[PDB]
């Protein structure tokens, strides 16, 4: 029951209570209690996921053994397995927690079980400051998830212009193809992100067919993004005005 | 430094020397000393990697929280980072150490920093008993490393017939693709593993082009495995013998 | 003309008229008049094509030689060559005659010159009871015509929901591709049969480009069936929601 | 057994023994004993299969109804089902028997159960004089077997340059694709038949990838026919010599 | 400047004023003045561009070498560079001026700086008589501009039915592709020229994807030309009306 | 005829003779004689094609009217139509003639009838000094010939390492695809230019399938360039050594 009481105090950031529950315990005892999993998650992972900074700081100062341990977290109603504290904090948008974990020696490229990096985690809900902090702390831009979907691809798919712009400047590969032949240009077409598509084209992104035989023009047509259909048809027909 | 002497004793399995070193130290000092990193590795990770079963039992009985700490390990010249003790024992083929770590509550799916599981670690050098033990102790067959290379793929590539057979019978997905579009059929073609290929086709593994535009037939042709080519051309031309 | 008089009675199902025409003829003379062809077709073929059970029984009891002899039959003003009696009776919906020919040892996989089986014949105009009888009497589900259009693909095109369901239950391969590259899902997409499409995918159907480089999604997009379009774009993008 | 004795004499071409075995009985009993099937084949089919001309013409006089009746025949350790006497004679290379069966009113396009025409049967082993005679007596050049493999395709695969030339001259479709997407250009490539390939290209032949994503050049490369490989690499690169 | 006064007079076709200007000047002085460039163009190019037939005759009678000199011309706001007189007269639709220049020995295939022929120039605005005169005066139908766009292509794009009809009858290649993979069928589909498309298919024009991954059917679908879509879908689906 | 005598003197560079042949003629007369074509070529074109510098200088000082006129020239036994003097000088490697033509106002991007630029002309036989001179005089690197084959593509195909290196530094588009889908990487593979392939990859060139389904690996395999096969198979399989 003490392990459960410790986990419950850590998950809800009740630092006063946790201090009292660990009051006269040894290093071995505290480390064991703080590194155990409850319902597939460690106290640190939960403190990090819900952004309890003081709680994160306390647990890391007691023991850092669980800093790389991936566990069960929930986002958009779905369970994500093997997510380490840095990924969860990055995905949930807790910048000070991201900074605390990195200051305590967290691995910037340590992924979930599906090979999603903390940088990819921050790009999904568009946490620009976290993206910059991670890139500044040697996050690899080319580590894609198991689908071969990159940080640049997901930023375009979600229409995060500022993040896509930053990734491009930092040297993100515009012509990377996912497992199914998807490129960042297709992500733009599907989200109707005309300004990001223009950026990619400025960084020499090429129009390509994906595994489904779809080019970005066709992806825009089937998703009803007429802004991108108009732009690409005009781009294709402009040289026909030449006598 | 005493911390260094403790590390060497754990690494070289000198259980008699270590106890003389941790003689006048309290459980608090012992716990702190056997949890400290030297050369980017803990004493437990080194004891696990070189299969000192008595040493593993001793270190775990002093500090239980060290069980998931990932660190630097050396395999075939290369230095692998963030490897937990269970991964290292699985990769070096120490079955008793694997059984011991799992009995002590080690996370069966805790990966290296490149998302390699103990199950994948064991599949590389072909440690069949460790493969079956991890699988029966709920190892995820579908967690792939950073390149999207699965346990089934590496088993097929190294020509481990018995391991590939066991993974298929336990329900490993034959149609998984790596980030570069590699399938288990390509691993067979590149290693001339015709027996394993026939097994994959019994599980209806589909012939697909990889990211280099190569189907398993073309991969076998450019790598000189005429045994695979002769089979696949013969099988694709078997209808032409028929009247 | 005696040969013409025999052919006309058999086609019209005039058993009493035929009995009088053969009354003063020897067994060998009867077999010659019943195996001869008038306008590319035999008397047994016309009796099968126009569902005359009594007539078919009489002809087979006299001479069985014509059981697998293919000939010319008309359907929608189109003349189909080399169609044997079992195919003609299946195509025209004569369950009584189908059963009789099988009882008299007709070949269940015997095709027209275009490699159309009696199973594909019944699937076209949707004769469910005939489909069931043929499948129960060892008819091959996967023998496609000269275009590689299978029994499942044609059932989906005409909108026969009950026949498509029976075929899928009996293990029809929905991942099959035609000579052009058509899959069962294009026919659904071209009619706007979402319910039938959903049924094909319930049995895990494969998306493939046809001989026009068209997938079911694109087929639906150009035929104006937006309900299919909306459905397949959402399905294609599902892996992009993964964090 | 009398039924066996009659079948055996017909297969062995023993005319004297057969007419003595049927000398008594009656015409009705002879027509009944000569129409019965033994081991899935009629006496007439075995007579035509092993090319016993005098035996075939005798059995055609006793009964002219068995001429279109198909059965079981053996060729290079395999059984072909529902093969009519004309098919077996063309396949085994019995020109004079083919000439007699057609003179006695045999269906020139009557196929096996796998939709193999006698024209395709002669094309396999390369009976040029039979190919000519069958085409001369209106054999449909476009009737392909169940796999969709045409007469031209099998002539190219078996290296019969003379038969392939004749079929081209008579108007065979070079662009025809099988159920597996195979064309004659591929068959040329799979055989090493450069001279037939040159002929196809003299009539402007189109290079297309099959259902294995293989072009004739790739097909020739994996089957080790470097003569065709060298020819098609040079041909593919011709526009690169343009200044 | 007299050079400027001579230029304006030739441009405006003021033949009366020009002779008063070239009054006391020797044939050597006239030759040098009439060949000089103003605003990047010669007096003859300007006389040809604005169809002053009397002026053209006069300037050519003074200097013959000027007939091929290319210069700057204005068309629909845009400034075309290196246009010879024959190109400008063709584009502006001045038939008598085109006829006069060819009677004076002008090069029928001399192009602008973007490789546009007088034949292509005449095709753009649809000057049928100039198209027929140039073709009958040995104009090369297959010289395409810098984008690989042919006379047939622009004719198809601008909807010039009679011009496209004449080009096909004179043997223009229907299967030419531009640098961006555009074919004449795509020009038809983009302009809704269904009459011209039907014409191209009579010449066996092949349906191909362009550089944007579009077939003529998909190009028509995204540009809203339902007439083309309804035709091509109905044509690809007409076999499926057959019972 | 004097015109033929003038052409012959100009073609063979006999300046002393040409000076004596034109000795008393007027500007109009000289201009007419040196601007006329003999056997499809002008005196200037022939002087430029065979590198008669003094002759080029003399003809240009008399009249420059023919500086952009394309004519008939022969290279590698083949006739090239509509080649202007600058293209011919660039193709034949006459650097001083190239400089003279540009000094006299020649258009650096004026092409042959097949859209081949003087820059593309210099890249074929590898005239590095001419390539550098043209690029320094605003030659467009991206103007491809009618096949969509670029300056970079032809430099790689011909194994001109120094030229490919220079073009890459000047911003040549590495990922440009020809009409048939050819990329500069395929040109390297077919010529076995392993050093140039490494350079292209360093400049972010991507491995792609051409219209024939060939990737650079396959193109290298069919042309027997095992050095490139070895490099690309090692490149593809290196991540498989990772535990």
């Amino acid at each position: 029951d003490l392990k459960t009481a410790v986990f419950n105090a850590a998950r809800d950031g009740k630092l006063r209570l946790l201090t009292k529950l660990l009051a006269s315990k040894s290093k071995e005892e505290v480390s064991s209690l703080i590194s155990e999993k409850t319902n597939g998650a460690t106290p640190l992972l939960m403190a990090a996921r819900y952004g309890h900074l003081d709680m994160v700081e306390f647990l890391l100062e007691q023991c850092s053994a669980s800093i790389e341990v991936g566990g069960s977290v929930n986002f958009d109603g779905e369970t994500i397995e093997g997510a380490p504290p840095l990924w969860a904090a990055s995905a949930a948008g807790h910048l000070k927690v991201v900074q605390s974990l990195l200051n305590h020696g967290a691995s910037v490229n340590n992924t979930t079980l599906t090979n999603s990096t903390p940088l990819r985690a921050a790009c999904f809900d568009g946490h620009l400051e976290i993206v910059k902090y991670l890139v500044e702390h040697k996050a690899d831009l080319e580590v894609s998830n198991r689908h071969g979907h990159t940080c640049l691809m997901i930023s375009c798919y979600k229409g995060h212009k500022e993040i896509a712009q930053y990734l491009l400047e930092k040297g993100a590969d515009v012509n990377r193809k996912s497992v199914k032949g998807n490129t960042a240009l297709h992500d733009c077409a599907e989200s109707g992100s005309l300004d990001i598509m223009k950026m990619l084209l400025m960084y020499c992104a090429k129009m390509e067919k994906d595994g489904y035989g779809m080019t970005p023009l066709l992806s825009a047509s089937v998703t009803g993004h007429t802004n991108i259909v108009d732009f690409l048809t005009h781009h294709a027909q402009t040289s026909k005005t030449e006598r």
